Order: C-alpha cells, then sequence, then structure tokens
C-alpha cells in the first residue's frame, strides 16, 4: 500500500525535433549553428550517456553528448561513432558564455575532461538552482525536480537508460530516452529562472 505522492505520473517525453550526429565535422558545423542562435547568458540543457561497459580499468569512455537548446529542438551528438572529438563542440561546452543545465553535472565534467580532456565551463547543477529559487535544501535527482516541478517522472526502462550507447545507431527508444533528459535540463532552468 502506497500514498498518493507515491502514485505513478505520466511520463516526461520530449516531442520536439531531434537532431542525430554521428560524424565530427557535421557535429561541429551544427555546433556553430547553435552559438548562431544564442547570445552571451543563454542556456542549453545537457546530459550525457555511456555504455555499461568497463575497458582498461574504467567505464567506458562518454559516447553520447546531448543538447537542448529550446523547447523544440535537441541535438543528440553520439560522439562513440565519430573519428575525433568534434571541435565545434569542444568549444561550447568549453564557451564560457553559454550556460549548461543539468543535475550531476559536475561528475559529467570530470569524467568529460579523463575521456576527451574537454574542460566543461560555465555549467550549473540544478540541485543547487533549485534550492536557492524554491527555497529549500533538498538532494535533487533530475527524476525528482521533474516531478515536483513538471509533475511527470522520467521514462524508467533501465534495458534503455543502461544500454549500450556508443552501439550505432541509436534506437528510436534511446533517442527519446536520451533527448528527454537534456529536455527535462533546460525546462527546469527555464521554469526556475522565471521565479522571483
Ligand atoms: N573534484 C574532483 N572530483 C572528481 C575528479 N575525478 C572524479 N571526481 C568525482 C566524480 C564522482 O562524483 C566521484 C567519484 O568518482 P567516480 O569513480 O567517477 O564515481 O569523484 C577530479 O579530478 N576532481
Ligand atoms: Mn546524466
Ligand atoms: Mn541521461
Amino acid at each position: 500500500h502506497h500514498s498518493v505522492f507515491e502514485d505513478d505520473l505520466p511520463f516526461l517525453e520530449f516531442t520536439g525535433s531531434i537532431v542525430y550526429s554521428y560524424d565530427a565535422s557535421d557535429c561541429s558545423f551544427l555546433s556553430e549553428d547553435i552559438s548562431m542562435s544564442l547570445s552571451d547568458g543563454d542556456v542549453v540543457g545537457f546530459d550525457m550517456e555511456w555504455p555499461p561497459l568497463y575497458n582498461r580499468g574504467k567505464l567506458g569512455k562518454v559516447a553520447l553528448i546531448q543538447l537542448c537548446v529550446s523547447e523544440s529542438k535537441c541535438y543528440l551528438f553520439h560522439v562513440s561513432s565519430m573519428s575525433v572529438f568534434p571541435q565545434g563542440l569542444k568549444m561550447l561546452l568549453e564557451n564560457k558564455a553559454v550556460k549548461k543545465a543539468g543535475v550531476g553535472i559536475e561528475g559529467d565534467q570530470w569524467k568529460l575532461l579523463r575521456d576527451f580532456d574537454i574542460k566543461l565551463k560555465n555549467f550549473v547543477e540544478l540541485t543547487d538552482v533549485a534550492n536557492k529559487k524554491l527555497k529549500c535544501t533538498e538532494t535533487w535527482s533530475l527524476n525528482s525536480l521533474v516531478k515536483h516541478l513538471l509533475g511527470k517522472q522520467l521514462l524508467k526502462d533501465k534495458s534503455i537508460r543502461c544500454s549500450n550507447w556508443s552501439k550505432f545507431p541509436l534506437t528510436e527508444d534511446q533517442k527519446l530516452y536520451a533527448a528527454t533528459d537534456a529536455y527535462a535540463g533546460f525546462i527546469i532552468y527555464r521554469n526556475l529562472e522565471i521565479l522571483d
């Protein structure tokens, strides 16, 4: 027997346009497209995924990077299928003029550095933004924030969230799951920011 607070909520699902990129140069130009549509201070939703496979003593490298730039468009950069880490993406991630929002993003910062020697700049942990704007002191997760602020829960099929993200091509379920994590970060930040 469970309480009403424990009831199952509708699932959060991104229904906008998903741009799938799996080639380095394509990704670099896409990143410049993004840079052309934003101004200093603008935010983007961010998340990354990696396969549950270990390589030479540590987690396999980041295989996918997701960026949600608006409520209708998310980019899926399948870096595991690229021959080199796209320069345009590196610049966007290292650009202090663009804020990246997510949960557990500091951890992503360190894994990105170890995996590609990329130094994520101007990232924001939604946990801190939420505690600040919502005047509380909670240990938020992306899911708990989605529930609290949007009245929905995140897709939870473990065989998808813990699937082989380095396997090309991504399935439609993987794209949905991955794009929605980035979308969540964008929407959450947007909604929290307007509060005053
Ligand atoms: N400050 C800092 N934290 C790190 C560094 N490398 C890893 N971490 C963090 C990431 C995790 O939150 C935690 C435990 O590491 P992990 O094996 O990635 O689960 O330590 C680093 O170079 N600096
Ligand atoms: Mn994540
Ligand atoms: Mn994710």
